[PDB]
């Protein structure tokens, strides 16, 4: 369920996915890091929104590919959840759906853009802990 936030951890580099305040998205391993509480919201069945807690902005993915951090939850917020196998899940972008534009994280902690993302690689899965 989706009361309590979480860290999404990345099996790819083991980075917990980090929302900055300068709109930055990126990874760290840092458990401690103030910026990567995660509060996820439901909008439809199985589209979430992710908010950092810190500072309310809302992951977000760009025509690009990129993540970044939204002040508002636009419709380029919207991501599709689905579970994988290990309790680990994706994130698609609802918006680039059709090009199955995955949220992800390199071995180096940077985003991974959506065009390069593809079913299969550890950077798209993430498993959600608690805070
Ligand atoms: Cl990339």
């Amino acid at each position: 369920n989706y009361k309590l936030p979480k860290l999404l951890y990345c099996s790819n580099g083991g980075h917990f996915l980090r929302i900055l305040p300068d709109g930055t998205v990126d990874g760290t391993r840092d458990r401690s890091d103030q910026h990567i509480q995660l509060q996820l919201s439901a909008e439809s069945v199985g589209e979430v929104y992710i908010k950092s807690t810190e500072t309310g902005q809302y992951l977000a993915m760009d025509t690009d590919g990129l993540l970044y951090g939204s002040q508002t939850p636009s419709e380029e917020c919207l991501f599709l959840e689905r579970l994988e196998e290990n309790h680990y899940n994706t994130y698609t972008s609802k918006k680039h759906a059709e090009k199955n534009w995955f949220v992800g994280l390199k071995k180096n902690g940077s985003c991974k853009r959506g065009p390069r993302t593809h079913y299969g690689q550890k950077a798209i899965l993430f498993l959600p802990l608690p805070v």
